[PDB]
């Protein structure tokens, strides 16, 4: 009765000189999207890379959603023909 | 000079009767975070599953970048001690 899936988000991440960017592409059905994210250490966090690969990621995960919150407005505009926008 | 490093998120997408549940996982360095998401199809889109799917997984990957800000904001603060916030 139940239909489960299973997808993947891939995410890159690249620490350079104090600055970490992530980017994490998501592929499914008709659609590619890739969210971004950026963190920079400071003098304070500087030895903790750690930091900096958590942060860039969350951020590249929070802009994947609301990326795919934005097809998925779409998706519903195209069934509906009426213009529409999902906040969450 | 750079230092690289690929993530992989895992999201289940259940499907039952018209509810689209996704669970969006993701584990590195000492934490594990599930980000949760869910929609519903309305009698407009019901035989359009595939918004129900991507819906839930924009939702679900929306709420594991909050949850992992928050995982950030406290590692933050265990360098710092101080307290912190990342509102994005």
């Amino acid at each position: 009765d139940h239909v489960l899936q299973h997808w993947t988000v891939d995410i890159s991440i690249d620490e350079h000189e104090g600055l970490t960017r992530a980017k994490a592409r998501l592929r499914w059905r008709e659609k590619e999207l890739v969210g971004v994210g950026l963190a920079r250490l400071n003098p304070a966090d500087r030895n903790v890379p750690e930091i900096g690969d958590e942060l860039s990621v969350a951020r590249a995960l929070s802009d994947l959603g609301k990326r795919m919150l934005k097809v998925s407005t779409h998706d519903i505009e195209a069934v509906t023909h009426q213009p529409a926008r999902l906040l969450y």
